[PDB]
């Protein structure tokens, strides 16, 4: 048989994981069944640290729990309600593991936007009401560490909407010290933030629409400020209010809009920030220390660090972060060689320049561990694979000798990796995710000697035989001398002489990769096995992984480029013999949904048609700090131009030519509808026909159960009729 | 080769159909555009003369979209920087002009962004409402009148109605009622403070960075409505420095006892006014009439002289009470109210005397009164022929009822069937308009003899031109269900053979007092779908529908989403029963009150269409506005008839389409059927995973009327249509 429709949707063939959680450097905590076992990573044996009664009754649905370093409690999470994409809020409950007793006195807040517990011992930081609060025992009462947050206006502990999503790509906002004696957080001020408006329907039984408000800042326009505060937890009394110390500056930042991009403790009395200007090719850390005597912070001007471009933005999507030596006095951390690959620098807290330790036409993808002899992390410079994955140590006494610990493991199944290291990276976890089948293994930093195998998914690829498989095909093509790479999904028994339909999959953004060597499970796994369709991808110009010259392309530009190369991809592909140059077809979402009106909106006669989901259609309608750092600002000073010529809606007239799909969830958050309605309003002043469909109440994700399923269903059928399949 | 009646055809409107709107500024003669500049026309001679030309507002730096001459002929009020709200309100720049000098005037102007506007009866005084408040100008050289200091945007209201005022019982923007004389101005207050407000977005251009969000106070289904207040103003007291002082008429008690609605406004003589009053549940409504009396300056209304009109099977009147034409001494008026037997004839009442006499009867209603003359009454019926969906004028003997004579019955019959009307001041002459089921005819009549005068227009061009095209056929005929006969209609093909069988499409509506039946010749999209792709297009009048008496109209009374929908189904079963029927290629479409009965039809799994089109409709009551609603399904609270307003919501049959192909369109800015509503059925069905088309349209709102949206949206229907029948 093949893989359908059903199978993706109902999920009727599972990938098992691997989750654990190290709760110190020669254990950790692993989910089986109802209950949560504790193994020991040598022997690898286990016992039950929890059993699934013990949270027995209690009317409330229990989502993901938290045992304190102390392993002391157990906070359990339950009423889970999401916001954004990591926002979201929930009721809260501890619980003591040796008294087997649930807190009942001064219980966490209802509607907790955020918890957490100190690095160590079971010391409790939460948000709540935009205020923060600092428990030092689980039953003794919170203390009020902000008296300033504001719904939606002043945040104090978590984020805003564009900082969390675009930024510190979370809802926290705070940062805890290594031993728990400090409290860092971040202050974020939206008052003179615009707001962006949509109606939320909701149940049937809702009269009248509502409407919901978010500071949401667009390109160019008033984006939020924001101040950084040190709060040291155990000079907090029944009386005093806590005195947070603030670190301004720097004065190079303060000249005007700037950003916090990122916290990283040094040590226990050292504190890492860096900053980022409006304009994201300029970039300052500052190292902070405690001063003993007087309280405060400082920075030393000797200390601060200068990271900027020339050709673009700085970073991969913002300024690397440092991982600091144990004394903290000096650091490495990814940065861009003076040939555009980015690579492990190594600093000296007090010393401007830096020593690359890695070099090459491939990348550090991370740094994942650092002992005092090693410095562990992920790179792509295997076989010379941007797409590929694996694990590298390097030794920090001799740069010479870097050793690949997960290249050779199983060079057939595994190209592509992930680390998880314990404690002290005594020990790590290896996360093969393909080409082959997930497969977790566990092994030991002293020899990196493979201890056992935590899960190989035999169970799936027992049931996988006895289905007719797509197969894959993962290589590049080349232009202008430059090499890119692509990944072909092909049906089963593919032959080389039949000619097939084509659907390019398509997202093409500023340092994406949609070709690589992971296992994937998903729709275009059933439109290749069950409707014999190839699903292709192509990272060009402005994809990632690759050194600057690439992802820089499109620089100040987006639109022109990674269409362009788009466009070619395809229009090579069918040069291959065994595409069907009359059909087609091309599809992507959000970043892709853009590109791929960009390019359906070319007129090259190359596509027979194209879905748009969620796409971005004027990157003036998107927020500034993910826009501007690609386009800059939308003044006639600046690319204010550029801004207006790269819009979806002026290529209206070309849609004539092929057949169009657009799609787009009326809550999206991210990528406002108001995007999609003015692609399609300017369809409509051109005279041009195409399908449409809008998702109530969905977001970006357009993830509700029943409304991914329809999605697949429907986007399903708009392909199989535009290749005249049965 | 010959051609047939293509889609651009209706869409470039290649085929038009000549017009001839008058303008009667007098009972003598009449203005009339000459498409570039209007001009007078003498009734009794026909001879005309150029009133207004084309080359005198040049150099205005601005363009007129409406001009507007005072009723003493002395100026011409001059309309510009129009700009549209909803269905009847919009707003504008204004102007005057002296015809008698030539000389436009630039003192005392009338303010940017006026609501409204209106010259006095006589002689040419101005009330005009800018921002909320009512102002008058004796002389438009002259300065204004604030006659009220109440307004305020979205809150209170003088002079002009608020959304549901204007979209459900008056049906106009204008709130104020000048006195044959122009000595009284009367006008309503609305009072709109806790009317809860719908929101939605507008995009607006594409440079618009944030969308804006458009909130409007529209009272949903049992919502807190507005309230109102009346006021009469004496004119001619005005000429001051102080306040107008403004007399308000209150009650009736049978009113304030709660909720209620001012339905009606219409004078009487220079010192009576009559106000119709209707309460939230419209089934009981009264008549005030309100003398003044000069002793106190006060107007009274003795309740000795209220007209109630209460119904016991539905609401009053057809969509609202009846308007009432008085005599000349204004002891007595005419009007229309159903009588006894269930049909809608004219009434005489003499207010001191109890009840009415009917000075008509019959199976078959009197549409409505055009004119009342101490001579005699004129309107317009369906009597002749006994069809329901025909119409034509006809004028009663006010002093003899057996003398009923039709103006239009036989003029010219099998071209024929349906007219409307037009009078001059006194009606001395008048205007039939033929729209069906031939050629839209024009002509010019006295009242005297009734004589001929003229043919003002008789499109004769479209009739040339249609001599070279295959236009289809219409038939309109009945069939009976439940021993009663119900009429419908369908759009034959060119040469439509019996033999074969045709795909059909079944237009609907099918709204409380709807009519999709009749002799109206038109050119649409029907036209198009029959003459070219030869599909047969059909409606049908079925329970609920109205001009066919009150046991038909009020059959879906606190029962909407019920025998309109079966009737519509059934309908369809009675069609391929004809045998020039393909089983298999069934569709259904409608707007907005079509759209819901389209989607509940869609939605009752009888699986008799293939499938259907539904344009903004409406998903449950709970979401339309109160007046209308509320009209027919009554109050949505467990205590009244809420069981029945959760029942017939098209979310609740979303299961049952899993048979169908359905296409859902709804304007995002639609302020009338708002698209929440489509926003739910979409939900529901992909909650019960039903697979659909879908097709929204950016600040668009009820109409979907911009040129190239109407375009747009009509394109696609038929593409999904053919696709739906299998044809090219
Ligand atoms: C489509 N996916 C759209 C196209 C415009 C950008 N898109 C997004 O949704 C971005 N917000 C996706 C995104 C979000 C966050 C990061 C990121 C990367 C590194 C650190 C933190 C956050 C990248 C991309
Ligand atoms: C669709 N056409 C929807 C159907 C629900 C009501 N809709 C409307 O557009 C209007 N609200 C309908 C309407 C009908 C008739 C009148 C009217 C008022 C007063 C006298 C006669 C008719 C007003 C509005
Ligand atoms: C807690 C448990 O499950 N881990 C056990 C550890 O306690 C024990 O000392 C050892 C003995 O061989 O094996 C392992
Ligand atoms: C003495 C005085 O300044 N009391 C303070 C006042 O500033 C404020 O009301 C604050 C917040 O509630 O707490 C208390
Ligand atoms: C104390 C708090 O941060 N309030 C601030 C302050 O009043 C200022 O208005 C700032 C920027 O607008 O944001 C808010
Ligand atoms: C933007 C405004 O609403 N916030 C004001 C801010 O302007 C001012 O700086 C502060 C006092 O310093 O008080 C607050
Ligand atoms: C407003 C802020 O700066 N002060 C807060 C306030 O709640 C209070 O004034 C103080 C002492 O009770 O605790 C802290
Ligand atoms: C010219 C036209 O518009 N109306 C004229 C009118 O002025 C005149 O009274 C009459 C005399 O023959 O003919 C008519
Ligand atoms: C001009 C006027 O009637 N304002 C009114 C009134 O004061 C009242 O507060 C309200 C209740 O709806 O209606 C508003
Ligand atoms: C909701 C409304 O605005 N309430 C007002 C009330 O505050 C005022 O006392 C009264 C006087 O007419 O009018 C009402
Ligand atoms: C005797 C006569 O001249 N009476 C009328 C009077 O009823 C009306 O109130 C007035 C208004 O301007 O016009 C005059
Ligand atoms: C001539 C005079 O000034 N007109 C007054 C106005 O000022 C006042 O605000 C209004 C409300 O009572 O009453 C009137
Ligand atoms: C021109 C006409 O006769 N004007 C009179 C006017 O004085 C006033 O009396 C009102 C009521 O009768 O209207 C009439
Ligand atoms: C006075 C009267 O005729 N009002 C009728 C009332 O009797 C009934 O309560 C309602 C609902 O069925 O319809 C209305
Ligand atoms: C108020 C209404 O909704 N219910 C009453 C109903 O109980 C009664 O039979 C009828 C009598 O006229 O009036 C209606």
């Amino acid at each position: 048989k093949t893989y359908t429709l059903t199978d993706y949707l109902k999920n009727t063939y599972r990938l098992k994981l691997y989750s654990l959680r190290w709760i110190s450097d020669h254990e950790y905590l692993y989910k089986q069944e109802n209950n949560i076992l504790v193994f020991n990573a040598e022997y690898g044996n286990s016992s039950v640290f929890l059993e699934n009664s013990t949270f027995d009754e209690f009317g409330h649905s229990i989502n993901d729990y938290s045992i304190s370093p102390d392993g002391q409690f157990i906070l359990l999470e339950y009423n889970y309600v999401k916001q954004w994409r990591h926002s979201y809020t929930a009721s809260y409950d501890i619980y003591d593991l040796n008294k087997r007793q649930l807190i009942t006195e001064e219980r966490i807040p209802n509607n907790t936007q955020w918890v957490t517990w100190s690095p160590v011992g079971h010391k409790l930081a939460y948000v709540w009401n935009n205020d923060i609060y600092v428990k030092i025992e689980p039953n003794l009462p919170s203390y009020r560490i902000t008296w300033t947050g504001k719904e939606d206006i002043i945040y104090n502990g978590i984020t805003d909407w564009v900082y969390e999503e675009e930024v510190f790509s979370a809802y926290s906002a705070l940062w805890w010290s290594p031993n728990g004696t400090f409290l860092a957080y971040a202050q974020f001020n939206d008052t003179e933030v615009p707001l962006i408006e949509y109606s939320f329907y909701s149940d049937e039984s809702l009269q009248y629409p509502k409407t919901v408000r978010v500071p949401y800042p667009k390109a160019g326009a008033v984006n939020p400020t924001v101040k950084f505060f040190v709060v040291n937890t155990d000079s907090l009394s029944s009386v005093t209010n806590a005195t947070s110390i603030q670190i301004t500056a720097p004065a190079s930042m303060l000249i005007g809009d700037h950003y916090l991009c990122d916290v990283t403790w040094a040590t226990q009395e050292r504190i890492s920030l860096q900053w980022l200007r409006r304009i994201q090719n300029y970039s300052v850390m500052d190292i902070c220390d405690y001063d003993e005597s007087s309280g405060r912070w400082n920075c030393l001007v000797a200390r601060q660090h200068i990271e900027m471009s020339t050709t673009g933005w700085v970073g991969r999507f913002r300024p690397s972060e440092p991982h600091f030596t144990l004394d903290g006095n000096s650091f490495y951390k990814i940065i861009s060689n003076e040939e555009g690959y980015r690579h492990i620098c190594y600093f000296q807290i007090d010393k401007k320049d830096c020593t690359f330790i890695t070099k090459g036409t491939w990348e550090v993808i991370g740094i994942e561990a650092l002992t005092s002899d090693y410095l562990y992390y992920i790179s792509n410079e295997y076989k010379g694979m941007p797409g590929g994955r694996n694990l590298y140590k390097i030794q920090l006494s001799d740069y010479t000798k870097v050793t690949c610990l997960s290249c050779e493991l199983n060079p057939e199944r595994c190209q592509y990796y992930s680390v998880s290291f314990s404690k002290e990276a005594k020990y790590y976890q290896l996360r093969c995710s393909g080409p082959g089948l997930p497969l977790y293994t566990l092994h030991s930093s002293v020899n990196d000697k493979g201890l056992r195998v935590l899960e190989d998914n035999s169970a799936l690829d027992k049931m996988l035989q006895n289905v007719q498989m797509p197969s894959k095909k993962l290589d590049f093509i080349i232009l202008n001398e430059t090499k890119f790479w692509y990944q072909m999904i092909l049906p089963p028994h593919f032959d080389k002489s039949k000619k097939y339909p084509l659907l390019l999959d398509v997202y093409a953004g500023p340092c994406s990769q949609k070709a690589d060597t992971v296992f994937r499970l998903n729709w275009a796994t059933y439109l290749a096995s069950t409707e014999n369709i190839i699903v292709a991808s192509f990272d060009g110009r402005g994809s990632g992984y690759q050194g600057d010259k690439i992802m820089h392309a499109i620089n100040r530009r987006l639109g022109t480029f990674e269409v362009e190369d788009q466009i070619e991809a395809a229009r090579q592909f069918s040069k291959m013999g065994f595409v069907d140059n009359k059909r087609i077809a091309i599809w992507g979402w959000s970043y892709g949904g853009y590109v791929t009106s960009m390019v359906l909106g070319s007129g090259s006669g190359v596509f027979k048609c194209g879905i748009a989901v969620a796409p971005v259609s004027r990157w003036e309608y998107y927020d500034s700090v993910y826009t501007e750092r690609y386009m800059g600002l939308p003044t006639p000073e600046d690319n204010l131009d550029h801004y207006r010529n790269s819009t979806v809606m002026s290529r209206a007239e070309n849609f004539k030519q092929v057949e169009y799909l657009l799609i787009h969830g009326t809550a999206d958050d991210n990528v406002h509808f108001q995007q999609s309605a003015q692609i399609s309003k300017a369809l409509v002043d051109v005279g041009v026909d195409f399908q449409a469909m809008w998702y109530t109440d969905e977001d970006h994700g357009i993830a509700s159960s029943t409304a991914h399923q329809h999605i697949y269903t429907h986007m399903s059928h708009f392909i199989k009729q535009c290749f005249s399949l049965p």
